[PDB]
């Protein structure tokens, strides 16, 4: 009954560790001062891993949320419906703290960094419901800091490990998620140009009447959302629903069909005189949600990173398993320089965002605080942009079967854009990253005391720190992608000589700052660099 | 910001009690000898009542399954996926034993009945997954009758009150599903027209090459599927798995794309060297199948039945609620009067499918046998046919929101005809009924006993008897419907005329019976009439 | 490679000529003086009947239209997308003058009755795009009897033979659709229960505020709204356009998702001080389209015939192919005397139908407008009921292939109850018959004379004619249905009696009036009904 017998085709990965498999990430979180996080992390690592972990994140994006303006009798509803993968991925999301664990009382040393490793594992299964976790983990402190007094009793839930679906006022929840309208149709980047207006009530709350463009998880529990007043733009908290129960008149208006991130529900909406209560001072706005946006700006690199590193775990997993002209495809020396450069760019971005992990674990130290300033843009810049070409990369180590929806890949590609997108874009990263160079006290010295630090060690990062100095001469801001990608590579750079083995550091700077490319990777590193990634080390 | 209130729009009929709003219902149980469950399903009415049953139901439908016929690397995979959903209604219904209770071991007297209650609470809520259980419940006693040798270790499971859904042999699974694979592209009514082959092998197992057109429940442990052995006609247990734990060689083609019943998968399959064993005796596939045949039947009538009784719930909630003209709807006289005949009709059809249910129950009496061997074919006959234009008129009811499918009211719709068309349709039922009139020893002294007992009570009644036993004078084979019609009848009219009280039996004759129509209910008939069917009586 | 032959499988109904194979179609155009029309409709029923044709009423059903509320740049769109299968019908339907051959300047004697012929075949095909069509037959006559003076340029477009998808003010189109609002969240059948508020503006056009719950072709080019002024409940003429150029502000929220009419977009939709103009009277809103409402209940029944024709048809042709037990399903005994009654069924359908149609033909004659008032409502509540049980029974005779969505069966089978739920659905229609009797002076003298007429020729007629009179005497609101259809039928026998074949009468009469049933059709009449029904006579 057959036409042929088939052969030669790889089984897919699954069932695997996703901590355990990764040796720089292991190495990371040890010596960024999360190693009593180790265990659980190899715990999740594996159930993250499973054919069923994986198929609830193929299932919530495959059937995505429907928005219900209205109910079977034509009234207002403004809900969202989620397949119940949805609901599962968010409950082990807020079980394992994605959300808060940094900021739990008598949360310990290094948690930080923990939280990052934890979000870094369940990004690998599935990105769209990372969104509601980052935007709720980014405005938490903010929100325990300036806590309107009508919803004290929010701090509970807030600082729980419960995912609460249930359409009720937060504070009788178990557990909330707070979201972010910034972006107007007129623009995301410049939200000056917000025309939403918040005027001033009797008891001191305001009225909202306008628009957000892209307003995402609108099943928050609250937004924060920025408007006009007399004093300027301001942040305001929008809660679903007010003190006494009602809804609060926000209106879901439509949602967006996206090329990826389909599982998360991103609203366009309208307030028709909506309640909100001003964070902080009229016209501070824009201050006040500068350190909100550095966690999210952070967990977006982390996110293309996570996503990159699924895609070469697949990748690799595939190739040597995978024969072609009678050699498994992994040891043809062309595929195998492809994996070793992909494994190497890899080593080098977890060093990075480890390190800035743990600058924002101790941004009460003035020089770390300054450390994620300025690298944290840097790092959402670069790595975010490499997520494309990376994961199209792996993709055609598959070759056409990566192609297919069945894959992961396509997901995965589908989903890299928006990280990049996200909070400006990159040009606005490289204006951020232009703007601190210039303007904040202590910059230039925090640089050249890392630089020294590892002079003398490589010939090619020594160059390169000398080409830099050059360009912050004149930094013309049409070059800023060109000084954002320089500071970005001395970063990891740096990280690299200080803590990595001798010919694994070499061999990064070779490949990343020798401005002549034709550079041969090492048998012995290839090798190393290859089984690093698939476990070997932890 | 409104142009308009939304007012006069009825709550829809949810978490409300499935039993104990059926005043027929509760009456029936009791009387039919299955009190005992009346708290059980008092509990199951409630539980399958609520808005998350309710959502289960229309999720399985609006989800419904996907044919797997390759995994992704083009190896034959032969597999269904289902949306969640399914498998809790599967779970809850095999918990509730709709698929076994009459065969446990120890099953105490009215279990058939009991049976019945609990798959007419089910029906309401959802028909697909009562596909599968409908054949299981009916193939077991065949099966355990006849289990072949190397299958003994499935009776343990048979017995289950366990859902298991796992691609394992049904040896190693904790309860399992059996379908049915009779219908072929060149007939269904007619199965000697079949033309899958079944040869015997060496070990007295038989290899099977041929197809099926409607197969139902791929997903079942196995199937009994006619095939022509040398011997004519036979019956043979297909097990999705044999012995050795290999996949038999059923190759599924296509998934039907449905009017309704969308939540079961229904397949068009191909048997290549497929491997069966014969139950019972070359050349009697036919005649082995007839009590399996007959318990299906009886569950095409339940389930239609069943639907009706949901639509009817829903249309009365809604009516009562309803203003028209500045009255309720359910107090228009016209209204009044269409939905109090439709009361009437549930009422006969209840009495009568219960006192069926008992007859099926107290088989092993001779004239218990015989009567539903009788009356069966005529309740499929003509309660399947009735359910279209009664649902159609709880829709009318509704309205326009009756129209949409939003509404349960379309997808009840959508499923009546399958229970029509099912087991070679309602053409083939009532030659059925002839030829137990013609050629079953002791029929027509059953018949005139049971209407001696109820003479003198009703004119209708009598008149009706007196024409039935002119036409079985010369039964044409085109007065087939004519004269099943009026035997059905005669039953409800005999059960109501024994069990109802006086004015009801009597309404029923007038509207039923009374050849000239234009028949106009008192008010005290349809008052009792509406509160029984909202529960007043339970 | 097989492991079967298919055999036994009918070929499908297509490439027939829609109107030649209807024997009682042909008939009834000539007798009621449109035969100048035949051969027009025999071109057109050899078109329609393709299965390009019947290819695109699938299309347009399995692509249904799309809402866009917005452009791409958040601004308000209010518009819907249609598959180009839809336009391709509507082309055809405006070519053929569906929608205004009646209305021509020199339309000649018969041109109802031609165009109820035209309307018969294209609703064979596909029965959304009737939708349309109905409303704008109806609502012509009365526009351009009330035409507001800024829109009398619409005057040459209202009676072209062009479709015009532009989406452009009416004056500047080749031809115009319009619509009917009237049903509101709070009532369809009770209008006056409308809410939407009419307030008259300085130039003597009037400002609506309000919103309309079923609002079919959103995209027509005006719409005929109800609302409430100071003076009463009334008609307004509302553009899609206003006389300057400016979109109205009629704002489309939410497109129903159909049990089926999937091809029609009908929205839910509210008016945001849209601009109306009055059309007659304040507060003659109800009777100002009472007429137009007796077009649409016409159309519906027609409607309904015709889509019960075209299953009869598909039926027909599945059994004379179809063989069962050795023998062609058409000649089973059951099976026959069953397809025999539903073409009985039909042929009394099409002689009421079509002398119905000449009534309104001839409606400036006092007693044929009579008759139309009286019978029209009557022929939409029995034949738009009897289309839900009488194509289940069509699917039944093809089995399951017939509930397969592959099939035309399904999709006729959905539509069936929209023509039963319009325009106040089965029970308005009943007590409009019932407040004609009563109120309506000539009624009675009007019945008495057309059943004097055939008095003597059958003992079932004049016995149903003497039960008719008897419950005449006491005309109960809760009978109302009992003596529509007793009046239904009587019209319907009248018919048979005075044309039909004296067997045929005889067969109709006997079939359809002699209270007992168990009626069997002699040989003769069966084989002379189904050949008339493929072809024979035309
Ligand atoms: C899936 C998704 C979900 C989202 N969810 C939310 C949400 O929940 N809340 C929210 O507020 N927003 C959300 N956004 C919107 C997102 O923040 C914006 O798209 C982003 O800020 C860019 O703004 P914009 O699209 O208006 O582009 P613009 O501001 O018009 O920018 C267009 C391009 O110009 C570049 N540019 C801007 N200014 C300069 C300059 N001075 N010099 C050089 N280049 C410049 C930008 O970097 C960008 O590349 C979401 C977006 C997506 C795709
Ligand atoms: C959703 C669905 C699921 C199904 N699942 C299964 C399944 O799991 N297993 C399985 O075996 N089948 C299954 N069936 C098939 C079903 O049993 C058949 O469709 C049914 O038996 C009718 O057979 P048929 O379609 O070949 O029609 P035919 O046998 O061709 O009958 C067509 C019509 O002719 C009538 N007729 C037949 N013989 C006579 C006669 N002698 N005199 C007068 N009238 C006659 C029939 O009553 C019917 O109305 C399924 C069907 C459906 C719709
Ligand atoms: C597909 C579709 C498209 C439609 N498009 C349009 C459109 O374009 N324009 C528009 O105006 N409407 C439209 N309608 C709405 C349609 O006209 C209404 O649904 C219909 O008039 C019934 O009104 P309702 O749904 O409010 O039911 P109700 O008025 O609430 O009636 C419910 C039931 O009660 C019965 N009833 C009402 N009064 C009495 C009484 N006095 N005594 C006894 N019984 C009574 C009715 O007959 C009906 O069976 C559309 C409907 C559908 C399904
Ligand atoms: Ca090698
Ligand atoms: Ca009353
Ligand atoms: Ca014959």
């Amino acid at each position: 009954w057959q036409t042929h017998t088939v052969f030669n085709q790889p089984i897919p990965l699954n069932n695997s560790n996703l901590y355990l498999s990764d040796g720089a990430l292991c190495e990371a979180v040890t010596r960024e001062g999360a190693g009593w996080d180790s265990d659980f992390l190899a715990s999740i690592g594996q159930q993250l891993g499973t054919a069923e972990s994986l198929e609830l994140g193929r299932l919530a994006n495959v059937n995505p949320p429907e928005l219900l303006r209205y109910d079977a009798q034509g009234r207002r509803l403004d809900d969202v419906r989620f397949h119940p993968a949805w609901h599962l991925l968010m409950q082990a999301l807020c079980t394992n703290r994605v959300h808060n664990l940094a900021w739990e009382e008598d949360a310990r040393s290094g948690a930080f960094v923990a939280r990052a490793a934890r979000f870094m594992l369940h990004a690998q299964v599935e990105a769209g419901s990372l969104c509601p976790i980052t935007m709720t983990f980014a405005a938490t402190p903010l929100l325990l800091q300036m806590l309107p007094a009508p919803f004290q009793d929010w701090t509970t839930p807030l600082l729980s490990d419960r995912y609460d679906s249930h359409l009720l006022p937060g504070g009788q929840k178990r557990g909330l998620l707070i979201g972010m309208g910034m972006t107007e149709k007129q623009g995301g980047s410049d939200v000056m140009s917000n025309t939403t207006r918040a005027e001033r009530l009797e008891d001191g709350s305001y009225r909202l009447v306008g628009h957000k463009w892209f307003f995402s998880v609108p099943q928050s529990d609250a937004h924060l959302v920025l408007a006009q007043t007399a004093g300027g733009l301001s942040c305001f908290f929008v809660p679903r629903f007010l003190p006494d129960g009602q809804r609060n008149a926000i209106r879901l208006e439509r949602l967006k069909d996206k090329l990826g991130n389909r599982s998360n529900a991103s609203c366009e909406v309208e307030f028709q005189d909506a309640i909100g209560w001003l964070l902080g001072l009229e016209g501070e706005g824009i201050r006040l949600i500068l350190k909100m946006g550095g966690m999210t700006r952070f967990d977006c690199a982390l996110g293309s990173h996570a996503m990159m590193r699924r895609a070469f775990s697949l990748a690799i997993y595939h190739a040597h398993q995978r024969h072609v002209f009678g050699n498994p495809l992994i040891q043809q020396p062309l595929m195998r320089h492809v994996l070793s450069r992909m494994a190497l760019q890899l080593e080098g971005q977890t060093a990075l965002l480890f390190r800035l992990a743990r600058a924002w674990d101790r941004r009460a130290d003035a020089k770390e605080a300054l450390w994620a300033r300025l690298f944290t843009p840097a790092a959402k810049f670069v790595i975010c942009k490499r997520g494309m070409p990376f994961v199209a990369e792996a993709m055609e180590v598959l070759g056409g079967i990566g192609y297919c929806e069945e894959s992961e890949l396509p997901r995965l590609y589908r989903e890299m854009p928006v990280n990049s997108i996200w909070e400006g874009s990159g040009n606005i990263m490289c204006l951020d990253v232009l703007r601190v160079l210039n303007k904040q006290a202590g910059v230039y010295d925090l640089l050249s005391e890392a630089f020294v630090e590892v002079k003398g060690q490589d010939r090619y990062f020594d160059r390169a720190v000398r080409r830099l100095q050059q360009q912050l001469r004149k930094p013309a801001e049409e070059l800023g992608r060109e000084i954002t990608h320089q500071l970005f590579l001395l970063g990891c750079g740096a990280q690299m000589l200080k803590y990595a083995s001798p010919p694994m550091a070499q061999a990064w700077c070779q490949v990343m700052l020798d401005t002549r490319g034709g550079v041969r990777l090492s048998e012995q590193i290839q090798n190393d660099l290859l089984l690093r990634a698939t476990g070997g080390v932890c």
